[PDB]
């Protein structure tokens, strides 16, 4: 039924014989590898992954209070926030959004798709459940679009409930406008900034950052050369201890002199300028930027004057040189990151199709689902767990000026890059590979009938259902275990030597919850779910289990482990924006597929284009106008 008779039926079904049937793989030599691995893979992947959940959560119960304490590491030594009841509330509102999605979806769409004809002669073939709803003629293909709109309206709504709970605390009057003007001179800005009827306080023209580097280095070096002069019961190997005073020398000589040599050069460098025009005229000036004091308009501050940044934040270090140099750096960084995305996604996609190439081979040779549907999705989960961090490092090396801005950009970029990898790259690559497969299966010499009717995805959508299942199970497992972390803790304390240091380590492993990266992970998976939902119904049921198992793993993690944190209220709103993005990406994938298939000028695709266009437009309004 699932491993025995299973293959038998598929092996010998259709065999041409199309009095009227469309099947898809009708032109088959008995069978074709392009058919599909059993039920899609969902059976074997679920078992292998639910086993893994039940392994990882059985290697947590054992390690919680053992392994030093990487379980409760926060309930140990010196409730969880208000910026956590918000994250948990987002999670809850998404649980309910997806419960509704699941219900509606499953019911309506599973029936709609199952009433198909293509990919239907096969009994068990994830495909019958996906979009194998004929092409035209099936009027039901309109339903998909009308249900997609139900999903955007639903997510606008359920997210609004969430945003009617995250109380923007009447925050941002920061009378400190910035600038980006010409080098040289200062009091001329202490003339034009005055304009007329304006009460400035100060100016301060930004300079450089070599000093900043040395300082932090010297302070950390100081930490070393001071504290590590103890060792053999002295005071803040043995040969290293006898060279630690020379390393202390290094700090107090090289770096020290170096420090002072930077003030030597401070005045030399010149960049832009902040200004402390206080009161409320800030607005006036920021709005103007204009003419007023033309006497003092050599450089006309022909550069942006952009409110403030609040001294605490402004990464003085990264005031590169603005303009050209900064954006080129940005370009470089983002492009390397994109080529990396390509690399990872490629490996996983090709593992997944490394059987369905020669499309003339019998369905026998389709590779066990655990080398086409588990291993691929696990590698993608894995390489999509490095992305959170590589994106962080990238953000740093882009010289983002404002530090809060850097935090939010980190959130948005983890989102973009993750969404990308998973959803997008696989979708594009797989759909392209299927166009390819359907060329090579519908070669038939000059019959260029690459029936773009059955070109959905190589596995008919299973790659992503399996990514979601994988995620849910294995990932909630690994967020509960946080294996990489237990490993560090362990070793850090295996070489703790003294129990003083032990205490130190335990009193240190207690990261404040990063409600930035986590919002993003959750939302990348929510995006996969919603996007493929109306076009691969089964993903939602196996996705409510993701968010239900993440509300659960986070109500553990955000209490037992992970320290209380407080974030800019902006990070919660970026999440709401990203879920709205998920439903719009769903409408967009419905479009892409109704364009590959179903032509490009038929009612179906046109309806979905209309909605897509309108939605992108109203969204643009709320971005610009508001
Ligand atoms: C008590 C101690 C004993 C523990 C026993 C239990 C052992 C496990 C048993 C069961 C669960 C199985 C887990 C497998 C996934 C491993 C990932 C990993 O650990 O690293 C990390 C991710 O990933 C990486 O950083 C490296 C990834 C490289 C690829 C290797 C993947 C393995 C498959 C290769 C196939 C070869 C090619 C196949 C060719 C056909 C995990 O980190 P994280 O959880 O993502 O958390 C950080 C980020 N996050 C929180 C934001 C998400």
């Amino acid at each position: 039924l699932w491993q025995s008779k299973a293959v038998s039926i598929r092996e010998q079904l259709g065999l041409g014989d199309r009095p009227n049937d469309s099947y898809c793989y009708n032109s088959a030599k008995n069978s074709t590898v392009l058919q599909g691995v059993t039920f899609g893979g969902i059976p074997t992947v679920l078992l292998i992954d639910v086993s893994c959940f039940l392994f990882l959560i059985l290697v947590f119960s054992i390690i919680r209070r053992r392994f030093w304490d990487y379980g409760r590491i926060a309930l140990v030594s010196e409730w969880c926030g208000e910026d956590a009841i918000h994250y948990l509330s987002f999670q809850r509102h998404i649980i309910f959004l997806l419960v509704v999605v699941s219900f509606l979806s499953l019911c309506v769409i599973l029936p709609v798709n199952l009433s198909g004809d293509l990919l239907d002669k096969d009994p068990y073939s994830f495909g019958r459940t996906t979009i194998a709803n004929l092409q035209t003629d099936n009027d039901l293909l309109w339903l998909h679009t009308i249900f997609a709109v139900i999903y955007l309206f639903l997510t606008v709504g359920f997210m609004r409930h969430h945003t009617q709970s995250i109380k923007y605390k009447e925050e941002n009057i920061t009378g400190l406008p910035r600038d980006a003007r010409k080098e040289t001179v200062e009091s001329h800005f202490r003339d034009a900034y005055p304009t007329c009827e304006v009460v400035d306080v100060q100016l301060c023209y930004n300079v450089a950052k070599l000093i900043y580097l040395c300082k932090e280095k010297k302070k950390t070096e100081k930490s070393l050369t001071y504290y590590t002069n103890l060792q053999v019961k002295t005071g803040q190997a043995i040969s290293y201890y006898t060279r630690m005073k020379d390393r202390l020398l290094e700090r107090i000589t090289e770096e020290e002199r170096h420090v002072q040599d930077q003030p030597l050069g401070m005045a030399f460098v010149t960049f832009q300028e902040k200004s402390m025009a206080t009161y409320i005229l800030k607005d006036f000036n920021a709005c103007k930027c204009q003419p007023s004091s033309h006497s003092r308009e050599l450089y006309t501050s022909k550069w942006t004057v952009t409110f403030a940044a609040d001294p605490e934040d402004i990464c003085w270090k990264n005031l590169s040189i603005q303009g050209l140099r900064w954006w080129l750096q940005w370009l470089g960084i983002n492009f390397t990151l994109f080529l990396g995305l390509f690399f990872l996604t490629t490996p996983s996609i090709i593992l997944s199709t490394m059987d369905k190439f020669n499309v003339t081979k019998p369905i026998h040779a389709l590779n066990n689902p655990i080398i086409s549907q588990f291993f691929p999705t696990l590698l993608l989960w894995s390489f999509s767990a490095l992305l959170p961090s590589i994106v962080y490092y990238s953000t740093l090396l882009e010289s983002h000026w404002t530090k809060s801005g850097e935090n939010q950009i980190m959130m948005t970029k983890v989102y973009i890059f993750l969404i990308f990898m998973v959803l997008i790259l696989p979708s594009l690559g797989l759909t392209s590979l299927d166009f390819f497969f359907r060329w090579l299966f519908d070669k038939t010499s000059s019959e260029a009938s690459i029936r773009l009717e059955c070109v959905f995805l190589p596995d008919q959508g299973a790659f992503f259902v399996n990514y979601v299942i994988a995620s849910a199970f294995i990932g909630n497992g690994m967020e509960l275990l946080r294996l990489p972390g237990l490993i560090l803790y362990t070793f850090r304390m295996i070489m703790a030597k003294t129990a003083a240091d032990r205490r130190n380590v335990k009193q240190n492993q207690a990261f404040q919850y990063e409600f930035g990266a986590m919002y993003a992970w959750m939302l990348c998976v929510f995006t996969v779910i919603v996007a493929y939902s109306i076009t691969c119904p089964i993903i939602a049921p196996f996705g409510l289990i993701y968010i239900l198992l993440k509300h659960m793993v986070d109500r553990h993690n955000l209490y037992f482990v992970y320290l209380p944190a407080k974030l800019e209220k902006g990070i919660h709103f970026a999440a709401v924006n990203q879920a709205l993005a998920a439903p719009i990406l769903c409408l967009f994938w419905l479009y892409f597929f109704s364009f590959l298939r179903l032509g490009m000028k038929a009612p179906a695709t046109l309806f979905t284009f209309l909605v897509l266009l309108l939605t992108i437009l109203v969204c643009l309004a709320h971005t610009c106008f508001g």
